[PDB]
């Protein structure tokens, strides 16, 4: 809960799911910082009752999340209108857009090579650590994908959720049968039964890794949405991208076990990668913290 005068919207970052996301300046929201650049989530004038409820619900649920590898909620301006949901600025935006920019051909190439093996390991652990935290909170993401991971100024990757209705990744969703669903990221049991669990999140994590190593190509490229449903439910999974490191490939195969109970947990992933991460990882991670029991 934050005073309205402590927040100033500066510019549009882009359309969120039910409203515009702004970049703003926040006064005295973090201890030791007189100012902080922030992202500010708002709700459209054309948003429905159901959507406002989801918007506010998200803010409320995120009040209980504190993790270095999950996009943080800093505060809410809720007194009067409009509701401003203030969050940490992730300067480099979503991982899909970022990965696609790293393509040699890409017109918005930021002037740096594709991700190295060590950068891939670091990303993987950070994503897995954020998910491990969320799982400890009995949260199931339901839409884990590179497009929902976010990249900070220092290139730390964190779990986010833009929702499903951004125009830029429309084709990442299919209106199966009902509601929009990220079918190319979904576990076979989720496609069949409609159930989402931490284990189906793990499946999606496998797909995120595939995205990282393929610079965010479309999963099951040569298959239509209907074909993907049938392919995955019958035991199909993705092929390995070209020049994919063996270590990352091995993780993918763990994530894509048909039986969800054969898949690893997010804590197990971090445990596999822990030794090769940045020295700061133990000082910030959920995995190494007292909270992890
Ligand atoms: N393409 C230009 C651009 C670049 C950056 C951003 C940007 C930058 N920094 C940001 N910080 C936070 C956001 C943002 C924007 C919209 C929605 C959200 N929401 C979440 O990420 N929430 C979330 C995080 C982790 C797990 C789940 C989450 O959602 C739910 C939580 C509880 C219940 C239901 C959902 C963040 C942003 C955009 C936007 C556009």
């Amino acid at each position: 809960e934050v005073s309205r005068e402590k927040i100033t919207l500066l510019r549009e970052l882009g359309q969120g799911s039910f409203g515009m996301v702004y970049e703003g300046n926040a006064r005295d929201i973090i201890k030791g910082e007189a100012e902080t650049r922030v992202a500010v989530k708002t709700v459209n004038e054309s948003a429905s009752l159901r959507e406002r409820i989801e918007f506010l619900n998200e803010a409320s649920v995120m009040k209980g999340f504190t993790c270095h590898h999950v996009v943080r909620l800093l505060g809410v301006v809720s007194k009067g209108q409009p509701t401003l949901v203030v969050m940490e600025l992730m300067a480099h935006g979503d991982l899909k857009s970022y990965l696609r920019s790293l393509r040699p051909e890409a017109e918005n190439n930021p002037g740096r090579p594709p991700p190295t093996l060590q950068e891939m390991i670091q990303m993987a652990a950070e994503i897995a650590d954020g998910m491990a935290y969320l799982n400890a909170k009995k949260f199931v993401h339901r839409d884990l994908a590179a497009r929902n991971c976010m990249v900070a100024h220092d290139f730390t990757v964190k779990i986010g959720d833009f929702g499903m209705t951004r125009d830029i990744y429309e084709t990442d969703y299919y209106r199966k049968g009902k509601g929009l669903l990220p079918v190319r990221w979904m576990a076979p049991e989720s496609l069949k039964d409609g159930v989402f669990t931490t284990s189906s999140d793990m499946w999606s994590f496998g797909v995120v890794l595939w995205e990282i190593t393929s610079l965010a190509e479309q999963p099951y490229q040569g298959l239509s949405n209907e074909q993907v449903l049938k392919f995955v439910m019958d035991g199909g999974y993705l092929d390995q991208p070209d020049n994919c490191p063996e270590r990352v490939t091995d993780l993918m195969r763990m994530c894509w076990q048909f039986n969800p109970k054969m898949r690893p947990t997010f804590l197990e992933i971090v445990n596999l990668l822990k030794d090769d991460l940045h020295p700061s990882f133990p000082e910030v991670s959920f995995f190494h913290s007292e909270e992890n029991k």
